[PDB]
């Protein structure tokens, strides 16, 4: 019935052999709470080697995928060789996908629905600019974010949302708590007490711990700290 | 000599098994000597397209990023690339510029980048259809060409590919010729003469077991970008296209 606690880990467009075996042999090695499920987003050209690397019940994700399984798309990845690697994730929407690589919400949505009807399991990721903040419109705009994921997801059974922030723990209660309130209107009672909603912004070992005990953040989508040891402390917030 | 060099773009294609058989197929194939083969990988095969391809043949990304860590979900560097064992990247192919946006100013900055770091770059430029229609095709083939040359220290490692249009049911050797001497005479007169003389220009397009003889009689012709072909057994002819 409880929401189990999810923590991502996106090592983004850092590492090598070296620094992520490095990595790995440290998180293998780790006391993890059973009580966390446990993803690392490697950089494409590491996911072979990572889910070799990796114990079985820490679970990898692409970072990135595209919309078909196969075709003139030079530079591209898809589901299916995502699948083909071992890995049971990929995360979608991330921010620096939207404001550096400029993915749009139909795109975005596109990818979602073909990563889910691949087999895949999704952390959709959504969040407003700056700007969009500071004129006090974070709610329409992640809103219609979530709406565009909503609008390709039929099972949420294999979908994780993140929200990133553009920041306070309150602030990220805030968020969460609407975000949920949106899934039990316009989807379900069901899936708004069942899906992870997790944060995106700012995770250290530092406030971990307090984000954590937040009623309406299930984990966390980790940056730069899940290239480093504390991202066990992490794993561990709620223990 | 300018080495004949043939490039296999396997593009968004192929899973473990599939690419484990043509690689097989290649290693055991009666390849020219005189053809220098490189292999472009999905990023997420790279690492198995090293390990299983004869050390004869390269192995090229398919893209990469202008710096080598940071903050960019979703992208490799050339560093990354390095690390695997790969010598190679495919920039500017016309599916990022046209279906991922990239400018020539990006597509300068990643090859500078990839250069900086030791890798060898197969350097994309082509117009769009519209343009070839309009007959502007030489203006913007040399537009992308100065956005390449302005990031090129030295050539020694740079293979120039041009792609022209797709037709899309609405070319000639002699066409794929003309565009090429034009190339290399940009070259001469912004680069210098040595690097007009010693750089390969491939052709990348419609390149097939058929058409290959011809174009690489081409006297400024020095080899192939493959699309499509690369995942068929006539790329084996392809690579023998001289001979």
């Amino acid at each position: 019935a409880p929401r189990k606690f999810f923590v991502g880990g996106n090592w983004k467009m850092n590492g090598d052999k070296k620094s992520l075996g490095e990595l790995i042999h440290t998180l293998n090695g780790a006391k993890l709470s059973a009580d966390t499920e446990v993803v690392c987003g490697a950089p494409s050209i590491y996911l072979d080697f990572a889910r070799q690397k990796l114990d079985a019940k820490i679970g990898v994700a692409a970072q990135n995928c595209y919309k078909v399984p196969k075709g003139a798309f030079t530079g591209e990845i898809s589901p299916a060789m995502i699948k083909d690697i071992g890995a049971a994730w990929v995360i979608l929407g991330h921010s620096e996908r939207r404001h550096v690589f400029g993915e749009s919400d139909e795109l975005i949505g596109q990818k979602v629905a073909h990563a889910l009807a691949e087999g895949l399991g999704v952390i959709a990721c959504i969040g407003e600019k700056l700007d969009e903040r500071e004129a006090g419109i974070t709610e329409k705009v992640v809103f219609e974010q979530t709406k565009a994921i909503a609008d390709n997801v039929k099972d949420w059974s294999k979908v994780v949302l993140a929200y990133e922030p553009p920041a306070t723990p309150q602030q990220a209660q805030e968020v969460h708590e609407k975000l949920r309130g949106w899934l039990k209107s316009h989807v379900s009672d069901a899936v708004a007490q069942s899906t992870r909603i997790i944060y995106g912004g700012s995770v250290t070992g530092g406030n971990c711990k307090e984000l954590a005990s937040q009623h309406d953040v299930d984990g966390f989508l980790v940056g730069g700290a899940s290239l480093k040891p504390e991202f066990v402390d992490i794993i561990n917030a709620k223990h």
